C-alpha cells in the first residue's frame, strides 16, 4: 500500500516500495505549469522532498528536510511523464541522505536532488 | 508588480525594487504536512517565487539552474513569514538570488541560494 504515509501536495502513483528505495510516477498538468510553459520549479522540487520523505520512512524512521540542493537539467513540458526515483545513500542515525532523479518518458533526465534528512524518531 | 510570474503559493507584495524584493505571506493549514509543519516544498516554492521576481527586477527572464535551501526553523500554522530576495550577482547569463525567509519573532525560518539561468531581456 503506502498510501497514507504522507501529505500528498503533489499528486503522484506509487510504483515501488522498498528499504531505502522508492519509485512514483507522474504527470506534467495545467497546474504546474510558469508562464514560461515549463514545470515550475518548485512542482518539481516537491516531487522531490515528498518522495525523500517516503524514503526516509522506508528505512524505518520519520524525519524533517534539514537541507536541499536541486539541479534542474532540462524542463519539463506539458504532457510529460515523469519518473522520480529517491535512493538513501546514507542512513544514519541522526541523518538520511537521499539521492533523487526525475527522468522523462524519453528517459532523459530533467532533474537532480539530494535531501539531508534530520531523524526524529523511529517510525509507528 | 503582482502579474509578473504565476503564483503557485500565495503571498502581498511588501516592496519591489532592482535586485531586492520581498513579500510576506501566512502559513494555512493547507501548506502542513504530518508532521504540523509548512512542507519543504511549501517554503521552497515561496523562495523560488521570490528568485523569478529578483531576476525580473533587474531587467531579465530568467529560469532556475540550480538551488540550494537550508530549513532551519519549523513554520508552524498561523506564522507569518516574511520572504526577502536579494541578488548577490547581477550578471550576463547568470543571476544569483539570496533568500531569507523570518518569521514575526524575527527568526530565520529557511535561508536559500537560486542560481538563474538568464533567457533573454525581460
Ligand atoms: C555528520 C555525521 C556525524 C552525521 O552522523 P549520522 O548521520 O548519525 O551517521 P552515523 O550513524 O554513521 O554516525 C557517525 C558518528 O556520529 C555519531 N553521531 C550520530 N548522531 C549523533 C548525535 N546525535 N550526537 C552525537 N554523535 C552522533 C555516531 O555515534 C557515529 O559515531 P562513531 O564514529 O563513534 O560510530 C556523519 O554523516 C559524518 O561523520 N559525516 C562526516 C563529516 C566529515 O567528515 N566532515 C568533514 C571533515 S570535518
Ligand atoms: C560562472 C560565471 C562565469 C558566470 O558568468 P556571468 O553570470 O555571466 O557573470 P559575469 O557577467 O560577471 O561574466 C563573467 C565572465 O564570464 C563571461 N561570460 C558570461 N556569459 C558567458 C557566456 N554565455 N559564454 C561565454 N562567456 C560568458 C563574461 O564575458 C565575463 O568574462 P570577462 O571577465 O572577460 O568580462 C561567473 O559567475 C564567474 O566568473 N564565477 C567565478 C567562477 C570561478 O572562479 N570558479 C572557481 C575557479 S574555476
Ligand atoms: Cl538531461
Ligand atoms: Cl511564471
Ligand atoms: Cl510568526
Amino acid at each position: 500500500n503506502h498510501l497514507h504515509e504522507i501529505r500528498v501536495f503533489e499528486n503522484f502513483d506509487m510504483v515501488s516500495f522498498e528499504k531505502g528505495h522508492v519509485i512514483v510516477t507522474t504527470e506534467v498538468v495545467d497546474k504546474s505549469l510558469n508562464y514560461y510553459g515549463f514545470a515550475h520549479g518548485g512542482y518539481i522540487f516537491t516531487l522531490c522532498d515528498q518522495i525523500s520523505g517516503l524514503v526516509s520512512i522506508s528505512t524505518g524512521f520519520d524525519a524533517v528536510t534539514l537541507q536541499s540542493s536541486i539541479n534542474y537539467l532540462k524542463s519539463g513540458k506539458l504532457g510529460d511523464t515523469l519518473l522520480i526515483d529517491g535512493r538513501c545513500v546514507h542512513d544514519g542515525r541522526t541523518t538520511k541522505v537521499v539521492d533523487v532523479t526525475v527522468t522523462n518518458q524519453l528517459k532523459q533526465e530533467v532533474a537532480k536532488a539530494t535531501f539531508t534528512m534530520f531523524v526524529t524518531g523511529k517510525r509507528k
